């Protein structure tokens, strides 16, 4: 399923992933796009920052749903 | 230098470790006192979860911080 992730700058991009894919996985993706590691990205959705450990079906995250890039400040 | 690690029973206990260490050498070191292999750990510190590739000091962690043990699903 495609989903959105809105940038650092605002653009925003399409990722490809799977229902049962982690937000782990997820940021490994973004990595690859954006050239942020893991450790510095927080992912945010629906207003709310998503952790680690669960998929992306645990937050009810469907096609088209757009996730929100923001750079952490105090480092990794 | 001492550290401490909340395991997945919320015991916590204390590893002998060096600023310089990998996060995956920590992990090495508690899969030998809990049984849990490095790939089935994710290490939190400070509400965050670290990666292997970096260090300790990468991170800030310092004598006396806590890391938290969670099983991978």
């Amino acid at each position: 399923m495609q989903i959105f992730v809105k940038t650092l700058t605002g653009k925003t991009i399409t990722l490809e992933v799977e229902p049962s894919d982690t937000i782990e996985n997820v940021k490994a993706k973004i990595q690859d796009k954006e050239g942020i590691p893991p450790d510095q990205q927080r992912l945010i959705f629906a207003g709310k920052q998503l952790e680690d450990g669960r998929t992306l079906s645990d937050y009810n995250i469907q096609k088209e749903s757009t996730l929100h890039l923001v750079l952490r400040l105090r480092g990794g």
